[PDB]
């Protein structure tokens, strides 16, 4: 049971303008879906200070990056507060038209794309390095559910028959043809040291066969 769902507007013309505009400097992707994930941890670390059982689904905090070379994949596994699945459909629960409103607007104005991540709509640079990505999502309060897209204008949302996830969220990159250097180890640890090097979070990289 698949349920397919047009983006906004909005949203639509922010991922066509990713895919399309000629940008060398890909690799902020990771820095931004990192960043999201210490925010979900956040979220669901200051629920725990008042109510310990929020992390009855599980105690550790913390981001995993597998790169997987036979599924071309690189996937960014957090153990935060996760998404319901009103709040998938809703954005991936931000605010991302008035957020696409205001990074083009600080475009105009002299931003460049670097900035997406303070317009509260980072997720999206996924597409700057992936031609499809999935999201499989847990939060306290719902099922477990997949959110999946290759941008031309929709996703899909269903519920998850895979892995039980416990908590957290798991950004699944499907990575494009000529860029699976964001697979190897050399190059993620170089990502990570000058992007990220302070989140408050274990980062671990996971090594292949
Ligand atoms: C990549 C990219 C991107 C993201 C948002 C807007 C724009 N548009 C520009 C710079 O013309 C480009």
């Amino acid at each position: 049971e698949v349920e397919t769902f047009a983006f906004q507007a909005e949203i639509a013309q922010l991922m066509s303008l990713i895919i399309n505009t000629f940008y060398s400097n890909k690799e902020i992707f990771l820095r931004e879906l990192i960043s999201n994930s210490s925010d979900a941890l956040d979220k669901i670390r200051y629920e725990s200070l008042t109510d310990p059982s929020k992390l009855d689904s599980g105690k550790e905090l913390h981001i995993n990056l597998i790169p997987n070379k036979q599924d071309r994949t690189l996937t960014i596994v957090d153990t935060g507060i996760g998404m319901t699945k009103a709040d998938l459909i809703n954005n991936l629960g931000t605010i991302a038209k008035s957020g696409t409103k205001a990074f083009m607007e600080a475009l105009q104005a002299g931003a460049d794309i670097s900035m997406i991540g303070q317009f509260g709509v980072g997720f999206y640079s996924a597409y700057l390095v992936a031609e499809k990505v999935t999201v499989i999502t847990k939060h306290n309060d719902d099922e477990q559910y997949a959110w999946e897209s290759s941008a031309g204008g929709s996703f899909t949302v269903r519920t998850d028959t895979g892995e039980p996830m416990g908590r957290g969220t798991k950004v699944i990159l499907h990575l494009k043809e000529d860029q699976t250097e964001y697979l190897e180890e050399r190059r993620i640890k170089e990502i990570v040291k000058k992007h990220s090097q302070f989140i408050g979070y274990p980062i671990t990289l996971f090594v292949e066969k």
